[PDB]
């Protein structure tokens, strides 16, 4: 005897929540909770659905309309606009894991529509896993010279959005003329880069810890140029296409100057 979810709704929320990767890798109990508690909340052009310092209450996705994230350097100083947000992002998280006053203010640009967690809600399905992965990467994001760039808050979705990926000796993560799938972060191992030249597959590079591989073919949207492939047992982490593009912002200056490495200038 259970309060049946709303099949409309659940559609409707799914569609919102398609890309989001803080519900992406919530399993199906956790999913009939989300499907069956977030609700609507909707702004006007110009007004704020949170202030910097306010105590938190709700976790946001915006379904439709896009947010100006504002930070002030502190309370009686004017906020400074750091990104803005749109259908698909959530906000809100930090004040619900941590018990921190508000980090930014979030003002509506547009009229925006949203669904809403509370924070009950939040602390039971999302809270522990997003706290922990966070910690568990915050060390390798901080010392790998790819994510130099990044601010603390990107280093936490980043965290967020990176897949544990195992990969034994000889296996292939990226076959050269496949379409490009994802972009790899070696943790430890070691990988071979082949490639054919007149039927010939020769080994043109070898990778090692916090190298990457698989940009060239998300950036510029081409087949993969060569074939990587495991030498004994490697840990990477991934990105799949549609976050490598969500967040290749502070990464693109690196990747661009990394490709210089890949031949010998003309
Ligand atoms: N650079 C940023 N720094 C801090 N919070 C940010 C940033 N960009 C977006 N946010 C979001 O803004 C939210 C403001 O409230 P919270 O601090 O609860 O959680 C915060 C994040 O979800
Ligand atoms: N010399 C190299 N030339 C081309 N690609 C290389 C080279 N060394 C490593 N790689 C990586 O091999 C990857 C194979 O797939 P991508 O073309 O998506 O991006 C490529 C680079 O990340």
């Amino acid at each position: 005897v259970k309060k049946q979810l709303n099949p409309e709704t659940k559609a409707r929320i799914e569609k919102c929540l398609r890309g989001n990767i803080l519900f992406r890798s919530l399993g199906e109990d956790s999913l009939e909770v989300v499907y069956s508690s977030m609700f609507e909340k909707t702004a006007e052009a110009g007004h704020f659905i949170m202030k910097q310092y306010d105590e938190g209450d709700n976790f946001y996705v915006i379904e439709s309309g896009t947010c100006n994230i504002l930070i002030q350097p502190n309370p009686d100083a004017e906020p400074v606009h750091k990104s803005t947000i749109g259908p698909g992002a959530s906000f809100g998280e930090l004040a619900l894991m941590y018990g921190t006053p508000r980090a930014a203010s979030v003002q509506a640009v547009s009229n925006v529509r949203l669904w809403a967690l509370d924070r009950d809600t939040f602390r039971r399905i999302l809270l522990t896993q997003t706290m922990r992965k966070r910690r568990q990467y915050e060390d390798f994001l901080a010392q790998v010279p790819l994510f130099e760039a990044l601010t603390s808050y990107e280093r936490m979705t980043m965290a967020d959005a990176l897949q544990p990926c195992t990969f034994k000796d000889k296996e292939i993560v990226v076959k050269e003329g496949e379409d490009g799938g994802s972009f790899y972060i070696i943790i430890d191992g070691k990988m071979k880069v082949n490639q054919t030249l007149n039927g010939r597959i020769h080994t043109i590079n070898i990778l090692g810890p916090k190298d990457f591989f698989g940009e060239m073919s998300l950036m510029f949207n081409q087949p993969c140029v060569a074939t990587v492939v495991s030498e004994g047992v490697s840990h990477c982490v991934s990105l799949d296409r549609e976050s490598f593009t969500a967040l290749l912002g502070p990464m693109e200056e690196i990747l661009q100057r990394n490709m210089q490495n890949y031949s010998a200038p003309r």
